[PDB]
DNA sequence: TTTTTTTTTTTTT
């Protein structure tokens, strides 16, 4: 006698919370309905609660008991004793939303079980229905379950939208071409335009071959975010110690030769710039760095939670880098370890609702191709990283692979994957002297 | 005990008929497999019969009995007496197809029952899995049954039926006058004469050197097709943004300077022409644009299928251009990538029964020859493009190479390939200022 | 050990050589003499294989021999499929056994229209456009009647056909009609082998080997088409040779007959050989190589025997 | 999700693990017996101490068993195994340090270190001199803690 | 279950 899956405790908690806190009815109304309660008395009680709320009466023990007695259904549920027990057994109504979600889970699972039972009954007795008929019946039954998935738009915009956009742009060419920055500012006009800033809850993967300025680009983004927001930002520099990272940051901010900074060959003017940068940084105090080695995802999550709770959230998270993270449980298979790391980081980003720039590295096969511009598959263990990543940005430098290149000092940031925006190339001016990236002010090349 | 549905008599009839006629094995083979039989002895017997058939030996009572005995399976299946009973109980093999289909039906019904039971059990015990995991499991399981029963092959076709279909289609064509243009009207007299319009299922290729107006002629053709049909058209502009494509389309339709539209220098007359074109398009709403780059053939196929299903077919598809599509699986081999892209697009055209005009780029070695008129070998990454293409049109502008050209303002569309027609040249008047191609009304040059 | 080895030798190879294995020269000579006396008993015109329907081609090949692989190659637009369908039609009309066509390249409709244009000697453009007069309709009706009388041609336009599927269908047709007179494949590179999909060359080699094995098994000619490489067009002389095949290596090594289609008119607009197509037999196991001239009526999409002056083969 | 009696109990029941942990009665006992979570850090540290002690005992027992039964392994192999086992436990405790605690101290320390490096008037080479003027200029010598890889085809020197 | 290595055969430039 396999009892249908259910949760007496969850239903009791929801009912008690409704008896205690009426204000959270709406949060419960959207999640669950009367039918979702496995036990019929709970269905009756929720129906009466809905009727009282619709009439505007408050939901409490006395009013609910009176209303149920007036309907003669009070005996069917258990009277003042049972309703008082329902109100009593709830630890707190603050978690009524979670109980409602669990009840919805149970209701959906029971619906799936009933659908399976109906399909099995149809299979046992086709009643002259063809195999095609039974398959279509099963598919129709299952599609009811997948109503909460949808597909949204896949790209095809009709002629009317094209005309509207064309007219708007032709008119705004005379006007000011604003960007529309909503996310965390990237500090660069074109990148902000194509990305609308670093979207919260979205996983961003910056990839490049080593020595391409991957860490440099990430640090520049983090510094720009810190100077353009008050919320703290977080960095996990497993690859390098905090000292080198801070030296890079100071060299970029002060626009001074990082070689001088490292060597200590600093003049009075450069020293004054460094002092000003130090003052600005110690004024902000919105940057946090961890020089830990071999961090596991759980440690990163716990530390991020600590910092967010202490400072009421985090503006940005940075990880340097994915392939350094360790999962001793999945050490046997590297690919599974990487996939689990990526999934955990994505879940962390969603839970904290903060942009997360986690760095990644490419397989050598990229350099075997005639064109060395990276693509999505070039990621090492691209199987899972590409799937989990919401935004993927590749860093390329033609000057690196061609000393006679005409694009000297130019770095290409190619958005190769973007769920909520367009892919494409962007150009930036790379000053290796300061290890910095700047908005590209050169002639615009057509994106062909 | 709800026994799974089965038909033992059908199985025995099939086995006896096979024992009585080897020639009807294939009919049974295409309909059922060994695992389909409800009883394991029948599965073993069918497997042994298949093994005998692969060896070419005649399938009979004694041969089957010996084969099973050599595997120690004789007494397991009931001995020689059971096989003799099976052979005796079957009068004839005439209705063997019906019995095989019955066995297939019972096996698939049992499969459906098993899948439903599995889904129900998983719903009962998620084992910590989220709901969506179970829902996707159910969807995949149902899809497996749906795809398993797939006799998706028309098989060998006698010439009589093909002749009848061809004659019916030819008579249908002869019925409705179309001025010789069977496919969607191109809007150009000589091109229609040489091609009878872009026929259904074709993958048309248009190629040209840079700055030759490669996209311009294709856009003019798409405009002519859309204005001359009720079916929708879809344009994959992997090359240029939708804005520029729409601006070029408006310039061609209204014959307004492209520079003015790009710069916004629109006067009352030009603005009125543009407004009329906008009204015409908003009345039509038969044009769809997708500017996403790096698209796989899979994405193009899915997006074309969406339009076909929503709007009851497609009139034309346009792709700008082939060399921008990406196949991640074969990325490291560009030639394999191009072959896959070309073959997949040809299959898409055939499946949708709609012309697919996809553009391509040429090689520089063309410029080194005495005659700059392009041929098939001049294509870049050429191996598969010609071999898959149906109608290949090369755009040639001597004015670009010779400012002393006697054919200024004239562009030659050379038919480098036409499976169902002759080859030759079509001269057209090219208005670069308006970005349009028009029928050439000047002196006629007889082809050599 | 020597005794045990000898004892096992008395079993394994002793039994293997009887039914199979190395055939002693006596049986081979007996079979050869039987075949020779079979030819002796049957007076023929010299075209032992299925008649190609063309004078010089039949002379140089003596008809399409059983069990042999024939590879008709050309650049696209050179009428490879046209010539192949002409050969299929001639074989069907000159024999009673059925023929089977695998038109992976094109749908059955286009191939059938081409065949009707060739047989009725009617313009392809008119048939495609439906601009047919009464005489053309009468010719097409007569051809339809002839074909519906013959009932000896079968077509399959299924895409992604593997060699195993082709073999199964060929066996099915042979059992249905007691064998096959000819098989036509259009074309090789469109066949699929998922096992060797990683290496294209290995896939092509396996396809070629499987088709040759199929031809040997069914004792029927199998004409499979292929496509060349563009390096051919980079040479001064554009006449195709063996090296010009795409995925070349295995194909020639498996082929018994190789015919390259050349059209000087295609590459030379001022060609003096307009309307003349050169079928170059570049490989022939049991005969001489050389060039043959044919008249190509692209309007009717047909190949006919060249009735013009014969040029000495240098 | 919130960690509470009801949600935890149902989560375990979803994996059939509730009755394995003593059930709802045991969970209620656990919830009741704890007065408050103020001293939770001390309890976690105590649990960590006990777990590490058990780990040390297990490693010692394994080493003793291997010594009793080398199974043909030489002494060096057993000593290296013991070395690795002890080093693993030693490294497993590096969880209190190396974290992104309040940045202000870290920034001050890093800036102070940078100032210290500046004050030391080196001749351009702050690390192990490579002995070559241009290489030292481009690299400032072989820096401490840094991994340097010199590569070339064989026979290149 | 993956990264390497490095044969071999092809295509393409
Ligand atoms: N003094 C300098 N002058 C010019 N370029 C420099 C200087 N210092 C560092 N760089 C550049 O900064 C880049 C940073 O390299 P690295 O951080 O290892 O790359 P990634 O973080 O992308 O793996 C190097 O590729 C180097 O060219
Ligand atoms: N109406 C016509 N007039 C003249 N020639 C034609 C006509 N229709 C087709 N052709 C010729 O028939 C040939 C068939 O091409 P195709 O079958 O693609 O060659 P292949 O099969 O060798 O690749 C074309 O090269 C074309 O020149
Ligand atoms: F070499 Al790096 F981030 F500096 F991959
Ligand atoms: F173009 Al083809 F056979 F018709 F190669
Ligand atoms: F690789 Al060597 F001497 F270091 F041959
Ligand atoms: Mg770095
Ligand atoms: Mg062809």
């Amino acid at each position: 006698l396999k009892v249908p899956p259910h949760s007496i405790e969850a239903e009791q908690s929801v009912l008690g919370g409704l008896m205690l806190d009426n204000e959270r009815w709406d949060d419960v109304a959207e999640r669950v309905v009367a039918d979702d309660f496995y036990t019929r008395p709970h269905r009756h009680i929720f129906t009466e609660m809905a009727r009282l709320q619709e009439s505007g009466s408050p939901i409490d023990l006395i009013t609910l008991a009176e209303s149920l007695e007036r309907q003669g259904q009070l005996d069917s549920v258990g009277g003042c004793a049972y309703l008082a027990e329902l109100s009593k057994n709830t630890p707190s109504a603050a978690n009524i939303s979670a109980y409602a979600d669990i009840v919805r889970e149970r209701a959906v699972v029971r619906e799936m079980i009933s659908v399976a039972n109906e399909i099995a009954e149809a299979g046992f007795d086709p009643q002259g229905r063809t195999s095609e008929d039974l398959l279509d019946l099963a598919e129709s039954r299952v599609f009811k379950i997948a109503e909460s998935r949808a597909n949204k738009d896949e790209g095809p915009k009709n002629i009317a939208d094209v005309l509207d956009a064309t007219v708007a742009r032709i008119e705004q060419l005379f006007q000011q071409p604003h960007d529309g920055v909503t996310g965390v500012n990237t500090g660069y006009d074109d990148l902000n335009k194509k990305t609308a800033g670093l979207q919260p809850s979205d996983l961003i993967i910056v990839a490049a071959r080593p020595s391409m300025g991957k860490t440099t680009f990430a640090m520049n983004l983090v510094e720009n975010a810190a100077m353009l927001q008050d919320k703290p930002v977080l960095i996990f520099s497993l690859e390098m110690p905090s000292e080198q990272i801070m030296m890079r940051s100071l060299a970029s901010l002060s626009r001074v030769d990082q070689t001088k900074i490292r060597t200590g060959q600093l003049d009075d003017e450069d020293w004054a710039r460094i002092s000003g940068t130090m003052g600005i940084l110690l004024e902000k105090r919105n940057i946090y760095i961890d020089d830990s080695s071999g961090l596991t995802p759980t440690e990163v999550r716990s530390r991020a939670r600590r910092i967010a709770r202490e400072h009421g959230g985090i503006g940005l998270i940075m990880i340097d880098y994915l392939q350094l993270m360790r999962v001793p449980a999945l050490s046997d298979n590297r690919t599974l370890e990487i996939a689990e790391i990526s999934r955990s980081l994505k879940a962390l980003a969603k839970e904290l609702n903060v942009p997360v720039v986690a760095l990644s590295q490419l397989n050598r096969s990229l350099e075997q191709r005639a064109d060395k511009r990276p693509v999505n598959s070039d990621l090492r263990e691209s199987g899972s990283i590409e799937q989990d990543a919401d935004l993927i940005m590749f860093i390329y430098r033609d000057e690196v692979y061609h000393e006679n290149s005409d694009l000297k000092g130019i770095a290409e940031i190619i958005i190769g994957k973007q769920r909520n925006g367009p892919i494409g190339t962007v150009r930036l001016t790379f000053n290796g002297q300061w290890s910095r990236f700047d908005n590209y002010a050169g002639p615009q090349y057509d994106d062909e």
